[PDB]
């Protein structure tokens, strides 16, 4: 446990600056003990999207770029997502349901209260799967790509579980794709750095900020919206685990951000007048993966670990931008085909949940590990990275070491 | 690879061994220089609003008691012209908005950030940590991204964005820069805090007068510090030790100070008791800041070294009368608030700039006026405050 009452962790008598700094630090690594999730209620299946899509957006006319659109949708490898909308709820905007028409206040009155309620859902989960009260969460991280607003998003997830008036906020806004991987970082420093600390962090989606009418001279943003999917997911994150009342898990080692360079224009979004605009270029699978080796071998040689001769020795949760990047990064880094399947169940079943995804996979490996009865919830192996990708060319890369079942 | 009993041998090499430390200070301002005596004519003609004289009057009485002798923007009356949305009080104008705030914000902000990494003196390759704030623009790859890239820092940086924390975010970057610090050995933090307000600049309304007392307080400007652990001796200038922060929502009274960015830019909201919920409840954050690192707080703070954010006249009036402060105490703040405005986010790193070149210069004991210990507050929408307690080191 982190020992808070205890002598040797007790506080200088006289100010002392280093007997404080001594006392207040942590002394073990940030350890994951809690994963909850969360998704709205209106299925979406993937094999009738493109009917959904287009009549929803008065596009059914289009026939050539339907048929296109169609074998994006098979291509994707994702069987269903859940949105906080659904065809009905879509006929009262059909400023959203446009391509250009002046939007983002409809869309910021929806996301604003609707991202921290959606990550308050996820957050109760894992808060009662820790068991301990929620007055013990002393730091909490939000994170969400969807509405801006202030008092920000934190504030009012704060407001709407009840935290103490003292919990110190994070507001991770509009950091993509590897924002899942960017809490993790966050959440290193935060709990490791402060004997006591109890992290929650929240990752909360509400894509119909990005959602709109497709356009033949804009393919790419039609290519996004097959693959984006609502979702929320949340976990709690601490030092010094107390051995009878918490479940230490997956302990976060070593954690490093990397822009590739010359690659601005491949991923990018632009908050516009008509909500959040999204161009992507055919090149994201080839550009990670010719990258994403040299991220690897930067986060193990950091804690001083030689890397290793066979990737396969590690267990993965890679963000699930999209299938392609799947295949290509599990192809470079010469992986067994099984390697990646924890994250192509969450793409099957739960789709792009931008930084939703990896919080939703690492649960699904735990899950899946204690299910089988394996060794550890890395899916019976010690030692594993976390992915995130996402605009800049951005690699966020975590280091992380399971502990046993 | 390692087994189970190695990982807390990691963690022991990884993290630092003392206290996040201030060891440079720079910042930075647009050039066009706005008089505040002549604001009220200068806003009203570039907004088309002459006719409404009842107004102005009452405008122009404001101005006359902020404070604020002048403020700097990257624009002046002749760029206005070009965008008369922009003028207006409710015509479309974001996307111009972040057309100037996107690039301008980094742009500004590496200004800042050039000034504190010259005054520390080691190579740009030793940044390991960036943390860029702004309410002043939004986009991916976001304004950090842009800023180590002007900047032209390493690819593995670890960089965090503070978008659209308000007038606290001064305080909530030391929170940050201070876990960041202490937790990695041999981490060096740039901070970086810039502020465009463009994205707030609208016309005057008599049903909305409470914009255009934010309009006669806001002004642009950057503020950017160095802070690490463990100061090399004989290398770094260590100045300020980052020993407690605490942030602190202060209950019912979400619709005191509010901002909602629209199709419009960004909406200003602010409540005439702000002063007073601000006064009335800093004290308890100054106890708990203290509490937390078991140091009795003073009997008297004027004990203490301050360094208040500026929001407003009356917040520093209120703050200084309920702490029953002597004048001089806040000497350091209200300069950059008369020479400067409100900078938002970066007002108080210019007022911690002002602070420990003036005790420099007065050949006092420590960076901190000649003072052990002191506060760095934040306060803004919440209402939320950063209370960042500091000790400053012997020059
Ligand atoms: C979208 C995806 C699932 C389609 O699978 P796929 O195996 O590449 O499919 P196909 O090769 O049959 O191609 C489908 C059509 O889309 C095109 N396409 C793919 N990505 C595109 C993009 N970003 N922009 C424009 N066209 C694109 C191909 O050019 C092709 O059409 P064409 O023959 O008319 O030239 C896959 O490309 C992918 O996973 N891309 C990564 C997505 C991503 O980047 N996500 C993160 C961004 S936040
Ligand atoms: C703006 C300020 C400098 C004016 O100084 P002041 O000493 O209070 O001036 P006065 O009392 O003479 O008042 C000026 C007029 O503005 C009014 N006023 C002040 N703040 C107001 C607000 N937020 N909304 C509407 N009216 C306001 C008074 O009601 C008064 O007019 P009245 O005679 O019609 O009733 C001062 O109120 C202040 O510093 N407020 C805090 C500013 C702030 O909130 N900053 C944070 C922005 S996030």
């Amino acid at each position: 446990g982190p020992g808070m009452s205890s002598l040797s962790n007790s506080l200088p008598l006289m100010e002392d600056v280093q007997g404080i700094r001594k006392a207040q630090k942590a002394d073990g690594t940030a350890t994951v003990m809690a994963i909850g999730t969360a998704h709205p209620p209106h299925i979406f299946p993937q094999d009738t999207y493109a009917d959904v899509y287009f009549r929803a957006t008065n596009s059914e006319h289009k026939v050539e770029l339907k048929k296109k659109f169609d074998h994006i949708c098979k291509k994707t490898m994702i069987g269903k997502r859940y949105f906080n909308y659904d065809e009905e709820f879509l006929k009262k905007y059909p400023n959203i349901t446009s391509y250009d028409e002046p939007s983002l206040n409809d869309r910021q009155d929806i996301c604003v209260p609707g991202v921290p309620a959606l990550g308050t859902e996820a957050a109760v989960k894992a808060i009662e799967e820790w068991g301990r009260p929620k007055s013990e969460i002393t730091h909490l991280v939000f994170c969400t790509s969807c509405g801006v607003d202030m008092p920000s998003a934190d504030f009012q997830c704060a407001k709407l579980l009840g935290l103490h008036a003292n919990v110190n906020k994070y507001c991770i806004y509009m950091q993509g794709c590897y924002a899942g991987g960017t809490v993790m970082r966050y959440a290193k420093d935060l709990a490791e750095n402060n004997r006591g600390a109890r992290v929650l962090v929240v990752c909360a989606e509400l894509t119909i900020m990005g959602l709109r009418a497709p356009n033949e001279t804009h393919l790419d943003n039609a290519i996004g919206i097959s693959l984006f999917g609502d979702g929320a997911a949340a976990l709690i994150i601490g030092s010094d685990p107390i051995i009878g009342v918490e479940k230490p898990m997956f302990e976060i080692v070593c954690t490093k951000q990397t822009v590739i360079p010359n690659t601005e224009d491949v991923i990018h979004l632009h908050l516009r007048e008509t909500g959040m605009m999204f161009y992507l270029s055919k090149g994201s699978p080839m550009t990670i993966s010719n990258n994403v080796e040299a991220c690897l071998i930067d986060v193990f040689k950091s804690v001083g670990i030689t890397p290793p001769e066979d990737w396969n020795s590690l267990f993965w949760i890679p963000h699930p931008g999209g299938r392609a990047i799947l295949d290509q990064v599990e192809a470079k880094l010469k992986l067994r085909p099984e390697k990646f399947r924890a994250a192509r169940t969450v793409l099957w079943d739960y789709g792009n949940m931008v930084s939703a995804s990896v919080g939703y996979i690492l649960d699904e490996m735990r899950r899946k590990s204690a299910a089988k009865g394996l060794e550890t919830y890395g899916e019976g192996l010690e030692w594993g990275v976390l992915l995130g990708f996402g605009p800049g060319i951005t690699v966020e890369t975590i280091l992380l070491h399971s502990l046993p079942l």
